[PDB]
């Protein structure tokens, strides 16, 4: 799946 979900990634 892709979602921004920081940390690390938004």
């Amino acid at each position: 799946g892709f979602r921004s979900a920081c940390p690390p990634f938004c």
